[PDB]
């Protein structure tokens, strides 16, 4: 659907305001004490007097306060950054955000005058979690992670692409209710509100860069070409800055079904360098690609493997076992839910518990995609494929749904 | 595959004889002496320090010696759960492909699982599988199906080629095979000893 499916708003900024701020967390092996440092960049005019204060508030009571003069660290080699200030706050026995418990802190970034009045105020939700891949096993907060996740497409039959705020909450409750702690959105950034809900509510979120190239043959061509890189870059680069702050996201995914291209390798490097906090996984290239930190075979079969030349697929047990492979493996999709689905679902889960390396995979897909249609009577009947006559229509396959749109549980 | 002549099934803990510093000189002779005599032969592709001796400091020291004196052949040791540092290639014994059973301090996992373990790169060959005693080799197909399936799994030696029995003479003087302590040596493990794929005489099971 082509149109404006998202909210339009007007924002007012003081002439001196902080264009961007970053929140980072450091933890002891014990995890008893965590050091949090935030970097704030201030637009336009710079005043020696003006100072930036960061306050960390948990519940109704603050834990720590940070205040700094503008600029820091004397970065090599010509000069220290004029407009950048880094503030480090030390927290001991900080509650740690987890799918079971949000454990949120509230962090406010305020830029104020020396006396001083404050020109502007910024507040970012903070969750203290450390996500790292250690020994080929994805680890969150020092504990190996078993991820049960359902791919989420943000769709509403009544309102189409635009998502009611209520729908996310309704959707979030069902996934959490249903024993789902992890949600993946395929394959575009979710509504800005959506990330906030996860952080309060519980479940892990995997951001996905908005690049897909299923159509192109070879599919890798658009991604692969050097010229296309600037267009490609914006989706990965732009996404990181906007969604970097949220505590909930544990992963960055460059692309879905885009194949393997030189750009993905370059893009993957950029995400790591700009942000080292989150593991990066890319499905394309067979999921064995260099760019992805953790293998994400899609629709892989536990018992048996089927191989397509240049894109071999093996049973998940076999795939970890491959020579010179150490990466933790999480499926992009499994147990397709279309029509009757999830048969042999037990087998996949039985495998996940069995193997330490396998982290489990996101189920596809959470909501069947259908659009309401009106009879001459005006009764509403769900439409699958190109009922409207748009062609060629893939028809039925589109819905792919674990739960009814309205929504009801399959 | 050459095997050093060291076994210590009896000792509890089993590793004690191998583990002790004093016992090393006695231990050394079997590994050290064996290498010099059998090093020349083209056929041998592997050196095995010990069988069922458990994991001891000596094995680690001995394993280092074989590599340094001879770099030609990979060294594999079963003991310590087969996950021991000394063995170049994992040799789980009697491991089950489908399912894994774990004994505290000696965990055993299905072979597919065992390669998959965190921080494990070694090629895995079973010391033994498909025990041939009595009726045996059931589910044999499953093991082999796995071997073809996985590049890392190199397959494993079947146990055992010849059933062990000793001829005994009746008053008639007819010869009847004897299993266990027929002679009355005791305690006799009896039947379990034969463990044979093919009859001693020999005939094929």
């Amino acid at each position: 659907m082509s149109g404006i499916f998202r909210d339009v708003s007007l924002l007012h900024k003081p002439t001196t305001q902080i264009s961007d701020f970053h929140v980072a967390t450091r933890f002891n092996d014990d995890f008893s004490r965590a050091v949090l440092e935030a970097e704030v960049q201030m637009c336009g005019e710079l005043r020696d007097y003006l100072r930036v204060t960061v306050s960390l508030w948990q519940g109704e009571t603050q834990v720590a306060s940070g205040t700094a003069p503008f600029g820091g660290e004397i970065i090599d080699e010509r000069g220290g950054y004029a407009d950048r200030v880094t503030l480090r706050l030390n927290v001991e026995n900080p509650k740690l955000w987890s799918a079971e418990i949000p454990n949120l802190y509230r962090a406010v970034v305020e830029l104020h005058t020396a006396d001083g009045t404050l020109i502007e105020a910024e507040a970012c939700d903070v969750g203290f979690r450390e996500v790292r891949i250690e020994n080929g096993l994805l680890l969150l907060n020092g504990k190996p992670l078993l991820i049960r996740g359902v791919n989420r497409h943000e769709h509403h039959p009544l309102h189409g692409q635009v998502m009611d705020e209520q729908t996310m909450v309704q959707d979030i409750l069902l996934m959490k209710q249903n024993n789902f702690n992890a949600v993946r959105c395929s394959h575009y950034p979710n509504h800005p509100l959506w990330y906030t809900l996860c952080d309060r509510y519980g479940l892990y979120v995997v951001d996905e860069a908005n690049i897909e190239t299923h159509g192109m043959v070879p599919m890798n061509r658009l991604t692969d070409d050097p010229r296309w890189l600037p267009a490609m870059s914006e989706r990965v680069t732009r996404m990181v800055q906007r969604d970097r702050n949220h505590p909930s996201v544990i992963i960055w995914s460059l692309g879905n079904e885009s194949g393997h291209g030189a750009n993905h390798d370059a893009l993957y490097r950029w995400i790591k360098s700009v942000d080292p906090s989150r593991p990066v996984q890319y499905e394309g290239g067979g999921a064995d690609t260099t760019a992805t930190d953790i293998i994400c075979p899609m629709y892989a079969r536990v018992d048996e493997d089927q191989p397509f030349p240049a894109v071999p697929k093996w049973s998940i047990k076999k795939w970890l076992s491959l020579p010179g492979e150490t990466r933790p493996l999480i499926l992009c999709e499994y147990a397709h839910a279309m029509g009757n689905s999830l048969g042999g679902f037990a087998k996949y889960w039985q495998a996940f518990r069995q193997y330490p390396r396998l982290q489990g995979g996101f189920v596809w897909d959470w909501v069947d995609q259908s659009l309401i249609k009106y009879d001459e009577n005006g009764n509403p009947w769900s439409a699958y494929g190109g009922d409207f006559g748009d062609t060629p229509n893939d028809r039925q396959f589109c819905m792919n749904g674990l739960v009814f749109a309205d929504r009801t549980p399959h």
